[PDB]
């Protein structure tokens, strides 16, 4: 169906998201590394990611950068904390759908991922 890749390292926050668009239909994969992401991405070329920015390892801003390059029309929205303002900008600058900061709403993420990816 419609695939979802979720990298994220907050395991109960994965685990929701996981279970809410498994229960709308969408095809969801996890990611907890920019590697294992990048991976993902590549192998299974989903729809929609939805990017921590606080990732181990790799820097969100730069597993962004190369999740473009494999696919110049990667939809990602990211999540981050609501006082990074500036990373905020460039990630738009990238190509980031949209943003939400943590801790969200459950209910407006699941919102705006039948908004920008209809199923």
């Amino acid at each position: 169906n419609e695939k979802i890749l979720i990298v994220d390292d907050q395991y109960g926050i994965r685990i929701l998201l996981n279970e809410v668009f498994n229960k709308e239909g969408y095809q969801t994969f996890q990611a907890a590394n920019g590697l294992q992401a990048l991976d993902i991405v590549t192998k299974e070329r989903p729809d929609l990611v939805l990017l921590d920015m606080k990732i181990p390892g790799m820097d969100g801003i730069e597993i962004l950068k190369r999740m473009k390059v494999i696919d110049e029309n990667i939809r990602v929205i990211i999540m981050t904390a609501y006082g990074e303002l500036d990373m905020i900008q460039e990630s738009k600058e990238l190509g980031a759908l949209t943003h939400f900061a943590k801790p969200f709403d459950i209910d407006e993420i699941r919102d705006a991922v039948k908004k920008y990816l209809p199923l």
